[PDB]
C-alpha cells in the first residue's frame, strides 16, 4: 500500500479472486440482501443517494428484505452499520439525504450516518458501495435507492399489510425519469406519478461484487473517507462516530464467484478524501491503447475529446487513435457504444428537453459528430465512409401495453462498463465524462477485472480462448439487448466478424425504424431543428391511432437495440446561454 500501483492506484491488482458480475438490479439487490444477512461484524455504505425504505426482494410480502429493517435487525445482533451519504445542495437536487439519515439513525444506535460535503461545491460523492465483513464488497453503478431495480423484462407497467401485493415497484419506487423528479421522499408508499397513464423507465445497470483482498482495499478506501470526514465537521468528531481501522491483508462467499485478476481503482480529491487519484481514467486509457479486437462500452454518460479547456479527458481520443491504428493495419476491430437515448433528466422532450437535457446532448453530440473534436469527424477525414465498419452508437427501447395501446420508453442505460476483447472489464460508477474521471471533482469508485480462465470461443472467424468472467458478460448484455431468447439461431460466439456485426446495424436500425414509423419518439432523426420538432409533436402516433395496426408492426422488432440519432436537433446551438461553469455537465 506504500507506493502507487498500476495505473497509479492505491491499491495493487489481486490475483486468485473470485468475482461475480451483475447486469439490472434484481440480481444485484437479492445478493446484497443475502450478504447483509451473513453480516457478524461490519457494514460500509456509500451512496449517491440511498432510499431507506427500498425492497431488496421483489415482489415485497412483507417488511422482510426492506433495506432499513435488515439493517436494523443486524444492528440489533451487534453489527455495525457505518453509512457515508452524499449530501446534496437542497432544493437544488432533491434526494432528501437528510430524510435518509435520520430515518436510518433512528433504527438503531449501531447504525451511525455521515454527509458530506458541507461546503458549497458542485462536485458529489458518486460511489456505491457496500461492504461486509471488510471481506465482500458490492460496487457498481446501482444505488439502494427508487427506480434502480428492475430485470431483463423491462416491464413498462405495474398495474397488479402487503400479505399478496403484486406490485414490484411501491410507490416511490415506480418512476420515469425524463417525467417527474422525486417529491416527498418521507412519504414512500405514496404514487408520485399515475401508473394507469404513465409508464416507468426502465433501469439498466451493471454491478459486480468481490471477494477477499480487493474487498479489503475498497474497505480501506470506505474507511480513509469514514476518518476525513469525520475531521469535516464539530459533531462527526465526537466519539458517537468512531473510528474505523482496516483489517490487515493477510487474514461465507456468494455464489457465482469466477477466478479473475482484480484491482479497485478510484477517484479522488482532497475535498473527498485527502489525496488525489484518478486511477479509473488512467485504467480506461490502457484497457483501450491495449485493446486488440473490440471494445464493449455501457456508460450513462460519453463525453469527452479533450477539446477547448472544457472537456479534458482522453477517452475519446485514445478511442479514435485506437481504430485509426486499426484501420492503418487494416485489421477487424470494432467499438460498441451504447448510450441512453436522452439524458435522465426531467424535461419536456416534444420541446426539446430542459436546459439539463440539451446541456448534456451539446458535449454527447460534440463528443461524437459534431465539431473538429468529435470521433467521426476525425475518422471521416481518415477512413471516409469505413468509419460504420469500426464504430456502432446505439440506444436501447422497449415497447408495451397502457391503456388499450401500445406505449413505448427508453431503457435507461446507467451502467458504468467496458468490455476489451473478451478478456478485460471495467465495473464501477464512474461516467466517461471529466466528473468522473478527473478525480479532482466527483469521487468515484470502479474495478479492472482480469480473466485468468478461459473458454474456446470465436474472434473474427479464429479460434479465441475467451476469459469466463468478460465472456459471460459480454454475451448476457448481446442476448439481452437483442432477443437472443426469442431467436436463438443468434451466434454470439464472434464479435467482431462482419456477418454478426452487420446483424447489430441492421438490428438496431431496423428496431429505430419501426420505433419511429409507430410511435414517433424522440430523439430521432426526423427533427433536426426546433422548428421541424413543434411540428413534428403535432401529429398523433399510428400507436394511439390504430392500436390493432401498430401491434402488428411491432411484431417485426428483435431485441432493445435502436441506432442512436446523431442528427437530432442537428440544426441548433443546444447550449444553455447566466453566471455557471459549464463544468456543472461536462
Ligand atoms: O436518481 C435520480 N435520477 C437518475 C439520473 N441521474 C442519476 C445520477 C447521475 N449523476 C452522475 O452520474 N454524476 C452526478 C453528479 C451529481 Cl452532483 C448529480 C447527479 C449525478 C445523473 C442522472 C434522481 C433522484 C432524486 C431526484 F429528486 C431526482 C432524480
Amino acid at each position: 500500500f506504500l507506493q502507487l500501483h498500476r495505473h497509479d492506484s492505491y491499491a495493487p491488482p489481486r490475483p486468485g479472486t473470485l468475482a461475480r458480475w451483475f447486469v439490472n438490479g434484481a440480481g444485484y439487490f437479492a445478493a446484497v440482501a443475502d450478504a447483509i444477512l451473513r453480516a457478524q461484524e461490519e457494514i460500509f455504505i456509500t451512496d449517491w443517494w440511498l432510499s431507506p425504505e427500498v425492497y431488496l426482494k421483489r415482489p415485497a410480502h412483507s417488511d422482510d428484505w426492506r433495506l432499513d429493517i435488515m439493517l436494523k435487525r443486524k444492528a440489533e445482533e451487534g453489527v455495525r452499520v457505518s453509512i457515508l451519504l452524499f449530501k446534496e445542495v437542497e432544493l437544488a437536487l432533491g434526494i432528501n439525504s437528510g430524510y435518509s439519515k435520520r430515518a436510518l439513525m433512528l433504527l438503531h444506535p449501531n447504525i451511525k450516518v455521515m454527509r458530506h460535503p458541507d461546503q458549497v461545491t458542485l462536485w458529489a460523492h458518486h460511489e456505491k458501495l457496500l461492504v461486509v465483513d471488510q471481506v465482500v464488497a458490492f460496487l457498481g453503478g446501482l444505488d439502494l435507492a427508487y427506480g434502480r431495480w428492475d430485470d431483463l423484462h423491462y416491464r413498462l407497467t405495474d398495474l397488479g399489510d402487503l400479505s399478496h401485493n403484486q406490485f414490484f415497484w411501491l410507490g416511490k419506487d415506480y418512476s420515469n425519469l425524463i417525467t417527474k423528479d422525486w417529491v416527498q421522499l418521507d412519504r414512500p408508499f405514496e404514487d408520485f406519478i399515475d401508473r394507469e397513464t404513465t409508464p416507468r423507465m426502465p433501469w439498466r445497470d451493471v454491478g459486480v461484487v468481490v471477494h477477499g483482498l480487493p474487498a479489503r482495499d475498497l474497505a480501506r478506501h470506505f474507511i480513509q473517507r469514514w476518518n476525513f470526514t469525520k475531521t469535516t465537521k464539530a459533531k462527526y468528531k465526537t466519539p458517537t462516530y468512531p473510528y474505523l481501522l482496516p483489517k490487515s491483508t493477510s487474514t461465507f462467499t456468494l455464489p457465482g464467484g469466477q477466478c479473475t485478476t482484480v484491482q479497485v481503482l478510484r477517484s479522488v480529491d482532497r475535498w473527498s478524501a485527502g489525496t488525489l487519484e484518478n486511477s479509473i481514467l488512467n485504467a480506461y486509457l490502457h484497457t483501450i491503447r491495449e485493446s486488440q479486437h473490440f471494445l464493449y462500452i455501457e456508460n450513462q454518460f460519453f463525453i469527452s475529446c479533450s477539446d477547448g479547456r472544457t472537456v479534458l479527458n482522453k477517452v475519446g481520443d485514445e478511442i479514435v487513435d485506437r481504430i485509426l491504428k486499426a484501420h492503418k493495419q487494416g485489421w477487424c476491430y470494432r467499438v460498441y457504444v451504447l448510450l441512453p437515448l436522452l439524458p435522465g433528466f426531467e424535461g419536456d422532450i416534444s420541446t426539446g428537453g430542459g436546459n439539463s437535457i440539451q446541456a448534456i446532448l451539446h458535449f454527447t453530440y460534440r463528443t461524437l459528430c459534431r465539431g473538429e473534436y468529435s470521433i467521426l469527424h476525425r475518422l471521416k477525414a481518415a477512413m471516409g465512409t469505413a468509419w460504420r465498419d469500426y464504430i456502432s452508437i446505439c440506444g436501447l427501447r422497449t415497447h408495451g401495453e397502457l391503456g388499450g395501446h401500445p406505449v413505448s420508453e427508453l431503457i435507461y442505460i446507467h451502467s458504468k462498463v467496458l468490455i476489451a476483447d473478451d478478456r478485460t472489464v471495467i465495473i464501477g460508477s464512474a461516467n466517461i465524462n471529466d466528473r468522473s474521471l478527473l478525480g479532482k471533482r466527483d469521487s468515484e469508485l470502479a474495478v479492472l477485472i482480469e480473466d485468468t480462465e478461459t473458454e474456446p470461443s470465436l474472434m473474427n472467424g479464429a479460434e479465441y480462448q475467451a476469459g469466463r468472467f468478460a465472456l459471460s458478460l459480454r454475451k448476457h448484455c448481446f442476448g439481452v439487448i437483442l432477443g437472443a431468447n426469442t431467436r436463438p439461431d443468434l451466434d454470439l460466439r464472434d464479435p467482431i466478424c462482419d456477418d454478426f456485426f452487420q446483424l447489430w446495424q441492421d438490428m438496431a436500425e431496423s428496431n429505430a425504424n419501426i420505433y419511429e414509423q409507430i410511435f414517433r419518439c424522440l430523439p430521432s432523426n426526423a427533427t433536426r431543428s426546433l422548428r421541424t420538432l413543434r411540428e413534428y409533436v403535432a401529429v398523433e402516433p399510428l400507436a394511439t391511432v390504430s392500436p390493432p395496426l401498430a401491434r402488428s408492426e411491432l411484431t417485426q422488432v428483435q431485441g432493445h437495440l435502436v441506432h442512436f440519432p446523431l442528427k437530432f436537433l442537428e440544426d441548433e446551438s443546444l447550449l444553455p446561454p447566466g453566471m455557471i461553469p459549464l463544468e456543472v455537465w461536462t
